[PDB]
């Protein structure tokens, strides 16, 4: 008999489940460069470092909208196309199969769905008609909330993002306009956030015998004609989660330590602190929304930080006006019901940034004496190794005799280090010609420092005024 042979064919298969489901991303040699770059208002120090990301997961994120391959109980072939989340469907004559839907407020009597010929349209139709009946005795009367999961990552490379969010993420990533060259060059920090909102799940019970998914007319010949063997075995979709999904790009020009907490308060809808409000106002937002709204189709929006409140709560309620579309699914090996787990890894270059604000040094001389200034500092940069170089600098008027009223502003960029200022005045006394008015080394590079000198040859005075908000 055909079905017994098919049954025995599947049971006879031995394969390495781990090796079949492992994929290796791009290989980058180990590196570390420390680079300086001067922006208009700040000096940015950039550290690059080769890093690796690896994930082992059974949940497969859905980027498509109306994928007819991704129905509960669908048979998929285990090959490279499955690892790339673009699977080959085995669409042979299917036996009936019993499903269970999991949905708030439902006695396990209407939980089960018997579909005679499993396909996307037939499973779809069976679930949507049960839902239609669920709308009129629970959907509206009882308030039925969606189940929210969210995950985040700092964006560094698209290969990295694919390892985090799934192998077909670029369908999503291309629509977010992610500026990887700006994070690398050090003038942007980007976080990608994914919000899932699960309305309901449709699961398949364990398949007792592998032959139980095929009609009696399906032969070993038919399966081998479609390339099925121990080399390309079968899985079945054992569960599908339905709801709304949001991919959120947060891109800022700030170089702050507080960006994570700033973005986190917004994911949370928390009142922003003063250091974050700077960052949030310099944040751009792009979003891909995968339907919790009629119809099944991707919406790619851009906006302000203020949008994120609305994008998370829009389809947070499943009154089942419109059924959600697939947002993830899990597969299990037909042979033995072992859940298929996918191992993905990649190397990527991590960029971490540190900013140093530019500052001004102001001098006021209102004293009744000749003063001389000796202002020196080092300019920081990095050689092509990433090692520190300190080139010494000096104010062009150092040691010159200056008289009141003298004022000037010396612009000091963020790369200035070891700022030392010494001021002396000519007392006119043969026995004590010069007197030191001010002498400080390693002055903090505040936004604005005003060193004012006044008084007389005998009683000079000084003020060191800082403004650094």
């Amino acid at each position: 008999m055909a079905n017994k042979a098919v049954n025995d064919f599947i049971l006879a298969m031995n394969y390495d489940k781990k090796k079949l489901l492992t994929h290796q991303g791009e290989s980058i040699e180990n590196r570390f460069i420390k680079e300086g770059n001067q922006l208009p208002d700040e000096f940015v120090v950039i550290e690059r470092k080769k890093r690796s990301l690896s994930t082992n997961t059974s949940d497969i994120s859905v980027t498509a909208t109306n994928d007819s391959r991704l129905y509960p109980g669908a048979l998929l072939v285990v090959d490279e196309t499955l690892l790339e989340n673009n699977p080959t469907l085995l669409a042979v004559d299917r036996a009936p199969m019993t499903y269970s839907i999991d949905l708030p407020g439902l006695a396990s009597s209407d939980s089960f769905l018997q579909v005679e010929d499993p396909s996307n349209s037939s499973v779809r139709g069976a679930v949507n008609d049960l839902l239609a009946k669920w709308h009129q005795d629970y959907g509206q009367v009882n308030n039925v909330p969606a189940r929210m999961q969210h995950e985040k990552i700092t964006a560094h490379s698209m290969e990295q993002l694919k390892v985090k969010f799934g192998s077909d993420f670029e369908k999503i990533g291309n629509s977010l306009d992610i500026d990887f060259n700006s994070v690398h060059s050090g003038e942007k920090q980007i976080q990608i956030v994914n919000f899932k909102q699960i309305y309901y799940t449709v699961s398949v019970d364990a398949v007792k015998n592998p032959g139980d998914v095929f009609q009696d007319t399906v032969t070993v010949e038919d399966l081998r004609q479609r390339g099925i063997s121990a080399e390309r075995p079968l899985v079945y979709i054992s569960s599908v989660a339905y709801g709304r999904q949001v991919y959120l790009k947060l891109e800022t020009t700030s170089k702050s330590d507080e960006v994570e907490a700033a973005f986190e308060s917004l994911i949370k809808g928390v009142a922003p602190q003063t250091e974050w409000k700077q960052i949030l106002d310099n944040t751009e937002v792009k979003a891909v929304i995968l339907g919790g709204d009629p119809s099944s189709g991707a919406r790619v929006v851009t906006g302000k930080v203020d949008m994120v409140e609305d994008l998370i709560q829009e389809g947070s309620r499943f009154t089942a006006d419109h059924p959600g579309l697939p947002i993830s699914y899990t597969t299990s090996f037909l042979r033995d019901n072992v859940v298929a787990t996918f191992q993905n890894s990649t190397d990527y270059v991590e960029t971490k940034v540190t900013a140093y604000r530019n500052g001004d040094l102001l001098l006021d001389h209102s004293g009744a004496y000749v003063a001389q200034y000796y202002i020196t500092w080092d300019e920081l940069s990095y050689d092509h190794q990433g090692k520190e170089v300190l080139t010494p600098k000096a104010w062009d008027r150092n040691g010159q005799d200056l008289t009141a009223h003298f004022t000037t502003s010396i612009p000091l960029k963020g790369n200035v280090r070891n700022l030392s200022v010494k001021i002396r005045e000519c007392t006119g006394l043969a026995w004590e010609w010069w007197r030191t008015v001010y002498e400080k080394t390693d002055l903090p590079l505040v936004r604005k420092r005003t060193i004012s000198i006044w008084g007389t040859t005998l009683y000079p005075q000084v003020e060191d005024k800082v403004e650094n908000d």
